[PDB]
């Protein structure tokens, strides 16, 4: 008997020349690492958002290790440079699941380092499910523009189509892609998320709208178990995440460490917007992030 060809990732590079993490689902995940070149104060991974992927956070995983923090990422499931069906997900548990594996795996590496999460979009929510799932264990949570409440009309729209769906057999349904420009009214991060090929920018899968919709729910029911200290920084103009939902997560959550940052006229992409509010915006999760490992 021979061995079988090296698992390759959907972009045909072999997961053996990567770093990477096989999910309880034998799902290879591709990871990153930036760490520092002393011993880290913490440890802090970096969940992106739907539909891109984690080398996104370059400049932000840079700034964070400049705070000899160790920052670790992987492509969720479906998405990037992991396995999976593109944008796909069995149940959106998968993807708490699976950073909870990461996270585990690298306080084995690293013992006795506080561990903060920073999420944005879905990877906010993602990062909520996951600070509720173990209460007290979170150093911190930096949440960017997260998941907690769809845009309206678009939940509206979506929601009619859903029970569409969830009443007879329509595998390959799918809503209309998001119109990039509402990402941020920087238009050349704009362009740039036009042109990066790891971005699958197809509309959303009926199933995964769902899978979505699962999410929006569960934030909800935990934001009463929700204790992490957290920094929330959100945009007033964005129509991808109402900001409706940043002030819902204020007042819910039980936290007594909680902090919002409004950036009046922002779009969604707030590491990615115009410079004064990206300037703001990393040097705001330094003094957060700076503040709560000293
Ligand atoms: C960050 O990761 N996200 C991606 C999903 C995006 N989004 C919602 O929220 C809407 C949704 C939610 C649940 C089911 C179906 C649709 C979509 C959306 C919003 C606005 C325009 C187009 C698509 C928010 C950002």
């Amino acid at each position: 008997p021979e061995e079988s060809s090296p698992r390759r990732t959907p972009q045909s590079i072999p997961y053996q020349d990567l770093p990477h993490l096989v999910n309880a689902d034998g799902q290879y995940l591709f990871c990153r690492y930036w760490a520092p070149t002393g011993t880290p104060k913490a440890l802090i991974f970096v969940s992106h958002g739907a539909g891109e992927h984690s080398g996104r956070y370059e400049e932000l995983a840079r700034m964070l290790m400049g705070l000899d923090l160790l920052v670790f990422a992987h492509d969720h499931v479906g998405h990037g440079q992991s396995e999976g069906e593109r944008m796909v997900v069995s149940d959106f548990h998968v993807f708490v699941r699976d950073v909870l594996q990461h996270v585990d795996s690298m306080q084995k590496d690293y013992p006795g380092l506080p561990v903060f999460l920073l999420g944005h979009s879905m990877g906010g929510a993602i990062a909520i499910l996951t600070a509720a799932e173990r209460p007290g264990h979170f150093a911190g949570m930096v949440l960017i523009s997260p998941l907690v409440l769809a845009n309206p009309e678009s939940a509206t729209t979506f929601k009619v189509l859903a029970a569409k769906v969830l009443n007879s057999v329509l595998p390959n349904l799918s809503s209309g892609p998001i119109d990039s420009s509402v990402l941020s009214r920087n238009k050349t991060e704009v362009d740039i998320y036009n042109s990066d090929p790891l971005i699958c920018r197809a509309g959303l899968k009926v199933c995964f709208g769902i899978q979505l919709l699962n999410a929006v729910s569960r934030v909800e029911r935990a934001l009463p178990k929700l204790t992490v200290p957290f920094l929330l920084l959100q945009g007033s103009a964005d129509r991808l995440c109402d900001s409706k939902g940043a002030y819902l997560l204020m007042e819910l959550a039980k936290s007594q460490d909680k902090t919002l940052k409004i950036y009046e006229g922002a779009y969604h992409v707030l590491h990615k917007e115009l410079p004064e509010v990206t300037n703001s915006v990393f040097h705001e999760i330094n003094m957060w992030v700076s503040q709560r490992t000293a």
